[PDB]
DNA sequence: GCAGAAGGTCGTGAGACCGTTCCG
DNA sequence: CGGAACGGTCTCACGACCTTCTGC
């Protein structure tokens, strides 16, 4: 149901007030790999503009979580997970300009995830993509993400790899 | 030569990192009315991303002015004036959402401008709209623009208007 | 005499995560 | 569980003008 100019407008707005990011969440309750990869895209806007986010929510099939207020007078719409992202990103990729690379990296992670879930070596290759995505969202002179270096170290220390 | 999805993308990017505004520029060298209504739409982005603005610039027929650095590590692309905006806005209005009204108000000012030039009373009506566009760019709790009130008082004390 | 190009900047509105709780 | 939804927030990257230099 997503028409071309709708996907295009959204990619434009996403390249503007939005974000495409990936991160590593520590999970104590997990087993061999005490980490969960989170992937997401989000739109941020001052709360009085909430309806506009709502509109994008409907155009995207009502996937995601909306917040009238994050707690600081700002509203957002966050779409987390491969389930939602595997459907949405393909529609926005052809129009994404500034954050096009980040989007393609999420997609790659989604591709690799199933087989990386419980394979230390694979999980690492997947974490390196998380670093790249995070680094793409930084200025050149900022300290680069180092999740791969830290996890490789941990995995060795734990005799997992 | 602007394609629909190109225009839609631009409208979305403009709604995000862009700005559509109007203002009054005092002009010491003007005749009857010493003010100029400056109209514009602009895109802003961090320095290192300047080439993305360049792309939009090319897509909008190279109209407007680019700045690799405003002076604070931020780059921008500003499209100023009726000539350029009367051509570009009509192309983006179909897809603008957040700043749609600001866009239609600039368009309205462009329609009225010709006859408001050397006409104090009409120039004020026009300035009322300049305040509206400016108010549309504020939070509801902020102090509204006062271009109309101050200009009227000036016109009155200058003998340019009688009521 | 008129106006677009180019300069400058304060007050945020965003971005890009990190944290904690819920749930089928 | 293995996400899914809810919370929270530092650090800027914007926005939306205002000011001044150019050009004819
Ligand atoms: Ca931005
Ligand atoms: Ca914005
Ligand atoms: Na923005």
């Amino acid at each position: 149901t997503l028409q071309p100019t709708e996907a295009a407008y959204i990619a434009g707005f996403l390249d503007g007030d939005g974000s495409i990011y990936a991160l590593l969440i520590p999970r104590p309750d997990y087993k061999d790999i005490k980490y969960q990869v989170s992937l997401a895209i989000s739109f941020i806007q001052r709360k009085d503009k909430f309806p506009y986010l709502q509109d994008i929510y409907d155009q995207l099939g009502k996937r995601g979580n909306l917040r009238k207020d994050r707690g600081d007078g700002i509203a957002d719409y966050r779409i987390i997970g491969s389930t939602h992202l595997s459907i949405i990103l393909p529609d926005l990729v052809p129009y994404l300009r500034i954050k096009k690379k980040q989007a393609n990296r999420i997609l790659h992670i989604i591709n690799l995830y199933p087989q990386a879930q419980k394979n230390p070596s694979k999980f690492l290759d997947l974490v390196k993509i998380v670093d790249d995505v995070q680094n793409l969202n930084k200025r050149a002179d900022e300290l680069k993400s180092t999740n791969y270096d830290r996890l490789l170290e941990e995995f060795l220390k734990a005799g997992k790899i």
